[PDB]
């Protein structure tokens, strides 16, 4: 205890400079491995135990009701330092850290799960060369898989381009598949005490953290979206979005959201601010599905604020549903919140989105 | 002579299979190094000598009135085997062969051009570490430059992606600059006999062949362009290009050629044929400027046939002027040729293009 | 002819420093490729032709009565500059140059020797995958063999140690076979 205290007194490095988004992101990673990594599985362990003892049943293994997300590297509201590049960087860095922590988890299983008796099905996934040690087999392919992506990430993180490997991991499903199989087997062949041990923990960390480690939200103010769209419309000669009434904006947005003809020019040199709005959306469309959880709109006031973002995400190439949430942070906006949503829900197209 | 004849009698491998465009392209390369490489400089040498002897003056060194182009890998008229990929491949292969032949040329200069006396200006380009052997210096940087691009090409030719090097050569100007400098110097410091020797030859091979070795033309029939455009318009709900009168087509094309809003959908799954028409244009836009000499349109009949291609090249990202030539290959078309061109030249926009 | 003469007049670099044994060795290599390489085979060609025409018989193919040796890098008599290292270096350099010149020779054969009909025995050495082009086959293994040793030599010549390859050539018998 005396050394620990002494260390805190002599090892104190006050920041000389303002922290960057990447530093704040790393700070979040430290919280994950030093507390959340063990904390979530322990809470889930106790939750079930209390459910069965009082209610008479546990929750299915596949059910993990907890998820952790972050704003570090995603929230760019009034923060010019959070650029599309920083976000892109932070996204790779999270994936990298995820392989670091999962690697440790897998190393354990590769040592403990040495049992030989396994169910027929599992015996198939491994087949020949994997009948000697079925479980130990799958876990080693997972470790090779992980070291592969980690290796790639470290390269991309240094600014080095390189053809992505074969076993590159990008979806939690890829981690859950083999681990869940081992679990299923051990449970059947009479080894539940083992399955519900370290395996159950890693399995839960997959659905709570997964490949991205901690998903992130993107948040930007409605104004920036409006200004970028107005610049886009003026360039095309369509008119000035910034000066159209709410009705005209809605008309324009619904028309272009249903349009199959692109709107965004291929070779365009927009202003700095507008470009950031456009690049950020490009990062969202490129990042593996499951990396970004939601897109929050600060200062949301009208229905068009919500539709605007859906349009930009569309012209970005987004290939899936992206939760877009309005942020009402004003007395007036909060009072109108309900009207704004009522109007949105009355737009049949928006309901189907 | 007896061995040579005997060789022809025992070394005869009749093609078992039909030749691919890449083979025909290689055949063209064989003509270049075994005859054109020496032939052009010798003809240019004699041309000047006769000009001065009879007219009393030679043509400026920078004036090389001869250029060689090829259709192998470019002409896809009625030839399904010439795909966008083959063309892309043949383009790299030509660049590669160009470095092979220029490498030999440069090796010579690196040996012969050892003189020390050089003009002040040249002494600058080399500066320190290059004053000992100014000429021998520049030529070695050119050789390093060449081996660099050649190395890269060999990688791309094998289907291996890799960050392009620094001294990558893509423009004849990059080869002409240093060589012409050496020439200028040697001429001033009283060494014209040397300058107008092997140097003058390589200098001429630069403007006649250059980096691409032999430029190529792309040729496709008007029909394919029409069918791809009709598919594009029907997909967008604009209408059916294939069924519009000549007037309507011209109207549509002139409108979209002046438009700043893209027309080509980002994520589109068109038919095989239409896709080939679109990819070919993408190859033209990606290839270094100076790789493709002209785009020929077989079966040209109307003004819209010419404008159609200009539109596709525009939606491809072409960043420069591309000679588009109509091909009148019919009695009727030849009789209308003049009217068709008169109408084209009456379109002010087309005149400025 | 005028350019050739002019070149000799402007391209003259008198040695500033005394030549090293390695330079004298390279000079010898220049004599080999620019004159001896063609000269020996031409002399042997004429020798046989005259033997048969006057005596009535040619010498067996395996009989090559000419050999060239050198002292550059070997003679250290009263020459302190020829050390054990220089000799070791010159030895690698010769081997290297040998692969360079033989490489050119082999490239030719890989192009001309395309005939298909071959004797049973030869068909064996090539076997499967080599029946299509028996001769063209062996010559390509020889080229791979050569580029292998050449690659190794270039490494050793730069002072870089490295496990010697598999098809490393060290005996004329390996080329002759």
């Amino acid at each position: 205890l005396r050394q620990l205290i002494a260390q805190s007194w002599h090892t104190d490095e006050i920041r000389k400079l303002r922290p960057s988004p990447v530093d704040e992101a790393k700070w979040g990673f430290a919280v994950v491995e030093n507390s959340l990594w063990q904390g979530v599985p322990n809470y889930l362990r106790e939750l079930n135990e209390q459910l069965e003892e009082n209610l008479g049943y546990k929750l299915p293994v596949e059910f993990v009701p907890v998820r952790f997300t972050s704003w570090m590297g995603g929230d760019r509201d009034g923060n010019p330092n959070v650029t599309a590049d920083i976000t892109r960087h932070v996204l790779l860095l999270s994936r990298w850290k995820a392989t670091d922590l999962f690697l440790k988890d897998i190393q354990v299983l590769v040592s403990e799960l040495s049992m030989v008796e396994a169910t027929p099905e599992l015996l198939a996934l491994v087949g020949e060369e994997g009948a000697a040690e079925p479980y130990r087999y799958l876990m080693k392919n997972l470790r090779s898989r992980l070291m592969a992506t980690q290796a790639w990430l470290e390269a991309r993180l240094k600014g080095e381009e390189l053809p992505k490997p074969e076993g590159l991991l990008t979806q939690n499903e890829e981690l859950w598949e083999p681990l869940y199989a081992c679990y299923q087997s051990l449970q059947a062949c009479g080894m539940g005490i083992i399955a519900n041990g370290d395996l159950l923990d890693t399995l839960r960390r997959v659905k709570c953290f997964g490949v991205p480690l901690v998903r992130i939200d993107i948040r930007q103010e409605s104004t920036r979206h409006t200004e970028a769209l107005g610049e886009l419309t003026r360039y095309l000669g369509i008119g000035d979005y910034e000066s159209w009434s709410e009705a005209d904006k809605q008309a324009f947005l619904i028309r272009e959201l249903n349009s199959k003809r692109p709107l965004l020019p291929r070779n365009w040199q927009p202003s700095a601010e507008t470009r950031e709005v456009l690049d950020t959306c490009q990062v969202i469309a490129e990042a593996p599905q499951g990396s970004i959880a939601a897109y929050v709109i600060s200062m949301a006031k009208t229905p068009s604020d919500v539709l605007a973002v859906h349009l930009l995400l569309k012209e970005a190439g987004i290939g899936f549903a992206m939760p877009v949430a309005p942020l009402f942070e004003t007395l007036d906006d909060l009072n109108n919140a309900n009207d704004v949503m009522t109007q949105l829900l009355n737009i049949d197209w928006y309901r189907g989105l």
